[PDB]
């Protein structure tokens, strides 16, 4: 019943369309779509706090973290609301995104609408990388593409 | 105390940053910023319903119209919520945007977050143009630049 969309673009060749759908307010959000122009392997995939693209992906700020928790993977209890883990690109540089998440929402306090979806340079280590940066950003590095998360038909 | 932003980009050289700020949920929204690469004169300036830029500005859909009213100018009681009238570009193609609106909001049912801001090819006639199209789109024509309205710091 609620649908939102995000068009990912950046400075490089990284570009994608990501769809979100939530059938009930207390329910999981299905996240699906395609990103191309990635290097083979894992790329960190986060909702960032600000829907602000004024100076590219950098104005999106840190991980969307309304509950003031530490960084984790999508399937940890200890995670930022915006922690969607990694998408995986093949030798062709295509990541086929198919995620179900119960922590993000398309309504209420956990609502991601008007925030930024970012795909990262490197792998999110999901907070288990063994430095301080792991429990903040997960060491996923630079922002390759982003977009503001918007209300869909 | 609520701040949102929108980066306008399109198929052409039209580009802009537009800021929105609302001190209280019951209060007016101040809208300000700059757009460049416009032709001299009036350009229709609307919040459209969907924050969907999957196929450029066209996927934004019609005027944000949660109350099912006819098109008007910002000063009319009969207006779409998204009816922000016109911005005016000079010989230099720059529009200095300075608007105060009491109908848009950054919270509640009239909330523009996650919707699309669009600047148009032509003048919005503010519903007084004397055809049926005036009461729907205001005859402002093509979409030159748009962006999704996002949460700011
Ligand atoms: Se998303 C969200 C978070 C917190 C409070 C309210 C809301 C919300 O309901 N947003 C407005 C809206 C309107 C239509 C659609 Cl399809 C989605 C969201
Ligand atoms: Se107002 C609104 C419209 C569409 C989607 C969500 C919302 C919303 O209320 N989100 C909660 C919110 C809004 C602004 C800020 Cl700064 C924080 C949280
Ligand atoms: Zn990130
Ligand atoms: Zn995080
Ligand atoms: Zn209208």
């Amino acid at each position: 019943a609620t649908k939102v969309v995000c068009v990912l673009k950046g400075d490089g060749p990284v570009q994608g369309i990501i769809n979100f759908e939530q059938k009930e307010s207390n329910g999981p959000v299905k996240v699906w779509g395609s990103i191309k122009g990635l290097t083979e392997g894992l790329h960190g995939f986060h909702v960032h706090e600000f829907g602000d693209n004024t100076a590219g992906c950098t104005s999106a700020g840190p991980h969307f973290n309304p509950l003031s928790r530490k960084h984790g993977g999508p399937k940890d209890e200890e995670r930022h609301v915006g922690d969607l883990g990694n998408v995986t690109a093949d030798k062709d540089g295509v990541a086929d995104v198919s995620i179900e998440d119960s922590v993000i929402s398309l309504s209420g306090d956990h609502c991601i609408i008007g925030r930024t979806l970012v795909v990262h340079e490197k792998a999110d280590d999901l907070g288990k990388g063994g430095n301080e940066e792991s429990t903040k950003t997960g060491n996923a590095g630079s922002r390759l593409a982003c977009g503001v998360i918007g209300i869909a038909q």
